[PDB]
């Protein structure tokens, strides 16, 4: 099976500069070449190149509505395409707002998907109901259907559509979340894992409940959108949202682990990586590193190790 | 509900200088004003103040047996007050000496009630099992029924009377644990959760197994006990008394969120927080924070997320 | 019971420098003298002197193959000498090659032993299958009955006899297996838990499992190899082969401290300490100090607290 990294250089979903620099660490990382050693093809697309749009007013609150409508516009195209062919898209990038535009293009060739998010925060906050405008706390919003005119229009995403519904969607590493994201997710009988659920659990249990909640039935096509602060601060630090008692280094790579022997990866989301952030190089090699490391997870690299099928070490 | 709290910044507990600046920072931290944002009425009781023994001989080993069984008498007044208006009582504090003034003020309302002590250590020495006479290591010892006239009768806690037993109270943390304080637990069958069996067991199991063993036949009040050292060193670093190995900010979190739900909780203690012990501003800071932090879990705060009932946020 | 510690400074296993020095620090960290306080005897025997084979060419990849035969076979006889005796052998040292010695002197005297192998590595590497030819990371293929003749001899290993099968080994901790070794895991059907399995059961299960696999049917002698590499980097920094995402400090100890409890401890390995590798002296301490803990966890040493039997202390 074929696999296409994307790198998605953006950044206006947030106000911190430095995340469009992911991409390019995670690479620098040798994110591509470790990645062939698997028993994967691999190809890399490149980083598609975003025209900024000039004189982006805030539509209310909504900053930089435009700029974000037209980067997860043109990428929803590029995965779309790679989705077409039989490829398995590994979108590397920027802030977590460029998910509204990787699970648009997977729907279309994929509507029967289910969407795993990782992630500490929901980023299920309505133009209506943000309290920084920054659509990176937002991209839920605009694919769930629920969510379907239950707030305006914004400048951009008129080409979107609420492709996904509330019972498709499972979150795991909540820990930090809006009074108004909270009631979305209760109101919406989403289905999630706080931390605290995962503690009560156990990651093991975790997982085995995501996959009989969301493939119980039909099995269908996994996204996979990871937004790295979804760990403890402490293995990925440089982050732009970084919130104490997550999950950890084994967690998060098992978490990768059982998802890949489900095979049913479709797509996968390495979000938030930002190189500037750390207070030493430490950190944030520490940070593109487990990056680096739970995109192989997904794709193969298992603890326990590996060999090459017909050939006799002995 | 009502909430009240009762500085306590007293510390001839033990040795180290710096704990009865404990409640000043707790509060420094918002420790109100983040109260209130819950749906319980709170109330700043202010900061006991203490009037010092003069001459204050060494009762043996005992030291400041005077000042400390004063110290404890005026508190156990003050929270058998709060607790007789229906109210429940938060103690912010200097050492773990207080909590025989705490338990004992609480116990004359509710007689009833059963411990739960999240500690690192048993501090269950007996005027005459301690190797250092400092008191704060001997709380348990004055209010345990069992161990009454075990030991000699001590300088200013004639007061007290021994109004629990050990079948009413139960440990989660321990892990240096005194040769003597161990003979004692072992004697006295009293029922506790070291790291050891938190580890095999999990969390989420010890709280299932100190509920159903203390709340089992009668639902009675619960009185919460939290020595801040109970934590790994590394989340709460600024105390007297490190220990490695113990409970993660996460667990920690869990354990107050569970007794939270028990709907259960009368009384509270936030002892041995000293904001002169920390290496680094951040390590006290992060101290202050996280015990800010396990307060508000026992108050409602839950990590999933809360909403003001009644209310439609879309 | 008797106890006897066995110095072991060798380190010519692999090609870092520095852990000769491993027995000197745990002694020096008080190994000794806290191991006498416990209810068992304690003789050290002091650090075996090892003669350096002059013109040790290398075998192929294998490197110093000579060296290290020879430093194996002097140790296998002092090993099987105090376990003769009928005392409990305890081998603190350099690198793991040194393991081949010291199962093998236990073998003898006790046949019918089981190895329980905590590290991060499987070392099982064939003198065919090694990508370095370092020793210190084939013990396991000279020990093993089933690898016999599965490759070339090698100069000074001739008196080594193939004593144990797959079928009395068990990993824990393994998360970094090279491609053969994983290989000849599979094919030997040998028991083990990686990381992963340690994060899906958790690791009170996990040595659940471990001894009604090892002690199902009869209850045999139990060999602890311990490679300090085992937990994860952050508590035992100093070492030649640091592995992220491994066992943690509570776990080390509970695996250590059930292990007591079974009563079948009959020799220890304390390998891999490097006292020269740590960033900061405080990386070493940590590192000697949880060695050392480890240690006495084996021999009684419980984290819910030890007293002496037969004393009153009331
Ligand atoms: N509540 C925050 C959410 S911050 C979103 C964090 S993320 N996971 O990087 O998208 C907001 O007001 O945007
Ligand atoms: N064994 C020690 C116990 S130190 C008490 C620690 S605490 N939890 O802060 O009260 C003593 O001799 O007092
Ligand atoms: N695959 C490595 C294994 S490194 C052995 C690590 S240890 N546990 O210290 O023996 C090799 O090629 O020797
Ligand atoms: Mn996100
Ligand atoms: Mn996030
Ligand atoms: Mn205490
Ligand atoms: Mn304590
Ligand atoms: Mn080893
Ligand atoms: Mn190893």
């Amino acid at each position: 099976k074929p696999i296409e990294i994307i790198g998605a250089p953006f950044s206006k979903g947030q106000p911190r500069g430095g995340v469009e620099k992911g991409p390019a660490a995670l690479r620098k990382a040798g994110l591509v070449e470790k990645l062939k050693e698997t028993e994967y093809n691999v190809r890399d697309h490149g980083d598609l190149a975003f025209v900024d749009v000039p004189n982006d007013s805030p539509f209310q609150i909504v900053k930089n509505p435009r700029s974000v409508g037209k980067a997860n516009e043109q990428l929803a195209a590029v995965v779309a395409e790679t989705q077409k062919n039989g490829t398995i898209s590994v979108v590397l990038g920027g802030d977590h707002s460029m998910a509204i535009g990787s699970i648009s293009g997977h729907a279309r060739v994929h509507p029967d998907l289910c969407v795993i998010w990782v992630d500490a925060h929901t980023d299920i906050n309505t133009p209506l109901t943000t309290s920084s405008g920054n659509l990176h706390g937002q991209p839920v919003a605009f694919l769930l259907k629920e969510l379907k005119g239950k707030f305006p229009d914004v400048p951009g995403f008129s080409w979107v559509t609420p492709c996904i519904s509330a019972k498709d969607i499972v979150y795991i590493g909540l820990r930090d979340v809006d009074p108004g994201e909270h009631y979305i997710i209760k109101t919406l009988g989403i289905k999630y894992f706080s931390m605290t659920e995962v503690d009560k659990l156990g990651i093991g249990k975790v997982m085995e409940e995501t996959f009989s909640y969301l493939l119980g039935r039909k099995k269908r096509p996994i996204h996979l959108s990871f937004d790295v602060d979804g760990l403890d601060p402490v293995f990925t630090p440089a982050t732009g949202t970084p919130v104490v008692g997550g999950l950890s280094y084994r967690e998060g790579l098992y978490i990768t682990e059982e998802i890949y022997k489900t095979g049913l990866l479709s797509g996968l989301d390495i979000m938030e990586v930002n190189p500037t952030l750390g207070k030493t190089p430490e950190e944030v090699t520490r940070t593109v590193n487990t990056a680096v490391a739970l995109t192989l997870s997904c794709f193969g690299t298992k603890r326990e190790g590996n060999h090459k099928p017909e050939t006799d070490y002995l």
